[PDB]
């Protein structure tokens, strides 16, 4: 298991635009197009990402890309992160993919607000960590993929997705 399989897990693959749990445009592997409630716009957004007249419609490869490029922007905006880069570094690679994972779905800014669970993850106390990280509207909207995430940093293993 690596952080691709992981997220590939909890997004799934849609070659059509779709609307997310929160009802914004999206396509791929969880690739988030626009917020704007217009199709239209939405269509833009994808022509523009993809350099190529979709008509909503992308091929499985064309997703792969997308998806490789979200990964790679999600490390590196936690790197440049003053407040996400000091509890990157103090992690092991498993609980890493956590983090990268928390990133990925809901930006560095909401992963920023998590201050409490922060320092609680570079203490490593992961029994508290993971009681404060259920305290939040990620977890009573998305609970599934929230609890498989919040045990992977209880345990640091890949349980939760075996
Ligand atoms: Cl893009």
């Amino acid at each position: 298991m690596n952080i691709f399989e992981m997220l590939r897990i909890d997004e799934g693959l849609r070659l059509k635009i779709y609307k997310d749990t929160e009802g914004y445009y999206t396509i791929g592997i969880g690739h988030l197009l626009t917020k704007s409630p217009s199709l239209n716009a939405a269509k833009s957004e994808l022509d523009k990402a993809i350099g190529r007249n979709t008509n909503g419609v992308i091929t499985k490869d064309e997703a792969e890309k997308l998806f490789n490029q979200d990964v790679d922007a999600a490390v590196r905006g936690i790197l440049r992160n003053a407040k996400l880069k000091p509890t990157y570094d103090s992690l092991d690679a498993v609980r890493r993919a956590a983090l990268i994972n928390m990133v990925f779905q809901m930006g560095e800014t909401g992963v920023a607000g998590f201050t409490n669970s922060l320092r609680m993850l570079q203490q490593k106390r992961w029994d508290e960590a993971a009681v404060n990280l259920a305290k939040s509207r990620w977890y009573n909207q998305t609970p599934n993929r929230a609890k498989r995430v919040i045990t992977t940093f209880r345990t640091g293993t890949w349980d939760a997705y075996k």
